[PDB]
This record gives C-alpha cells, sequence and structure tokens, in this order.
C-alpha cells in the first residue's frame, strides 16, 4: 500500500527493538542469530547509513556486545563488519573506544588479545583522532602494564604498523617505539622488545616506506645521541641493526660525509668517559658501566 509510510517506519523500529532484546537474552544461540540479523540489515543498508548506526550508538549495542560476548573469536569476526560500518560513517564516540579498551582491564588473557585482534583490523579505518587516542590508551596502559601486559601491548603496537596500507599511522606507532625504548621508567627486558619491533616494522614495510625514512630516523637516532642523557646505549645499537640491514658498504660513507659515524661516536665515548670519572673520584666505592663501554665499542 503506497499510504502505508509511517507504518513501514513504526514496525521498522519494532524489528529493531526485537533485535535488540535478542541481544539482551543471556542465551548465546540468541545473541549471535541477533548479530546474524544485524550482519544482514546492516548489508541491506529507508534505513539509510546513519539512522542505524544512529540507532547503535543511543542503545549502546557495542556496549552490551562487548560485556561477555568477546570470549569467542568467531563471534569477533562478525561484529567486525558492523563495527566498520558505525565508523565509516563517523558514529562511533570516544567513550566507545574507551569501552573498547576497558575490556583488557583485568580479564582473562583470552579475550584481551581479540579485543586487540578486532582493534587492528579496525586500524586502518579509525580515523587519526581515534588513533591517537588508542596510542593515548596504550601509554596509560604501559603506566600500569605488568610484564606480561608489556610484551602483548607491544605485540598489539606491531599488529597496528605491519597492516598500516599507507605509512602515515606507522610514524606515530615509531614514536611510541622510541618513546618506549627511551623510557628509562621501563625495564631492560622490554628495551630489547621494542626495538625489534622497531626493527621488523622498518623491515616488513617496505613497500613504497622505509630506505626514505631510514636516513631520517637513523639520522635521528643519531641526534638522540647527540645529547648525553643516556639515550646513547639505546640509540647507538638501535643504528646498529639498521646498518646492518639498511646502498650499504656507501651508506657508512654516505653517514660519514657530514654526520660522521666513527668520529662523532669517540666525542660520546669521550664525553662520558669524563662524566664516570667525575664521580670515580666520590663515588668509587661502586661496581662497574662494562655494559656501556662494551657496546660502545662494539659498534665502532
Amino acid at each position: 500500500v503506497p499510504g502505508q509510510e509511517e507504518t513501514v517506519k513504526n514496525l521498522e523500529i519494532f524489528r529493531l527493538k526485537m533485535i535488540l532484546r535478542l541481544l539482551q537474552i543471556s542465551s548465546f544461540n540468541g545473541k549471535m542469530n541477533a548479530l546474524n540479523e544485524v550482519n544482514k540489515v546492516i548489508s541491506s543498508v529507508w534505513l539509510t547509513a546513519e539512522r542505524m548506526a544512529e540507532w547503535i550508538q543511543q542503545n549502546n549495542i557495542l556496549s552490551i556486545v562487548l560485556r561477555d560476548s568477546l570470549h569467542q573469536p568467531q563471534y569477533v569476526e562478525k561484529l567486525e563488519k558492523i563495527l566498520r560500518f558505525v565508523i565509516k560513517e563517523k558514529a562511533l564516540t570516544l567513550q566507545d573506544l574507551d569501552n573498547i579498551w576497558a575490556a583488557q582491564a583485568g580479564k582473562h588473557e583470552a579475550i584481551v588479545k581479540n579485543v586487540h585482534d578486532l582493534l587492528a583490523k579496525l586500524a586502518w579505518d579509525f580515523s587519526p583522532e581515534q588513533l591517537d587516542h588508542l596510542f593515548d590508551c596504550f601509554k596509560a596502559s604501559w603506566t600500569n602494564a605488568s610484564k606480561k601486559q608489556r610484551e602483548k601491548l607491544l605485540e598489539l603496537i606491531r599488529r597496528l604498523a605491519e597492516d598500516d596500507k599507507d605509512g602515515v599511522m606507522a610514524h606515530k606507532v615509531l614514536n611510541l617505539l622510541w618513546n618506549l625504548a627511551h623510557s628509562d621508567d621501563v625495564p631492560v627486558d622490554i628495551m630489547d622488545l621494542a626495538l625489534s619491533a622497531h626493527i621488523k616494522i622498518l623491515d616488513y614495510s617496505c613497500s613504497q616506506d622505509r630506505d626514505t625514512q631510514k636516513i631520517q630516523w637513523i639520522d635521528r637516532f643519531i641526534e638522540e645521541l647527540r645529547t648525553n642523557d643516556k639515550w646513547v646505549i639505546p640509540a647507538l645499537k638501535q643504528i646498529r641493526e639498521i646498518c646492518s640491514l639498511f646502498y650499504r658498504h656507501d651508506l657508512i660513507n654516505q653517514l660519514q660525509h657530514n654526520h660522521a659515524l666513527v668520529t662523532l661516536v669517540a666525542e660520546n665515548l669521550a664525553t662520558y668517559m669524563e662524566s664516570m670519572r667525575l664521580y670515580a673520584r666520590d663515588h668509587e666505592d661502586y661496581d662497574p658501566h662494562v655494559q656501556e663501554v662494551q657496546e660502545r665499542l662494539n659498534f665502532l
């Protein structure tokens, strides 16, 4: 009937109401059936791309979904498509991402990686504001992170880089790796993991981005150790694996023309041997220091 227009929208909410209750059903069969029906209507999408996205928003559909249903990887994969739909018309909000990152707060190790799995696949469609807020959430998690929590954060962080189709998000990812590997508050066993992730991220992400940033990133690494505040120990070796992989025979000459590597390291040795001996007259009642001297000669 052509005249039954408000009737179609009246029932359309009624079916939407029934679906939401099906999500609210504690039965797992109902919730997966509800998502499949949600998965079908999104593909069909008078329900435009913004009305259903809004309908998910104020109803807090994902808030109920992420509570317990995340424990099954098969369910999350279906959940990925609708969340992509919510993102692509800019419907997800900051608090929604907070709930996404709240799913890893003290729960089982099973679901936390699936939350990482969904975010990594959702990373490309996230807006820059969404991406940086996630990085801010990572740093806040990093402050209270545990030993197992820190490594899987890097595992999540390295998941953000290899899938980066355009080398824009990778720049912020490398900034975190530079921040983390240079953050003295974090023990040494993470330091290598943060460095190693940077090594492979600069390795796997060749595409059209790798060597071009190499010179910039290797020079920035030299620049970091051009000031003596204990950045030298990580920065010097960080260069070493880069030079081992990233032409190489002329690269040493290219990095010796005006940013001389052998020459500059000589002062870094000199400028720290003096500093060590400054307190070696009053604080000599200590122990060797050896790692600092050993590594510096190793790089040279």
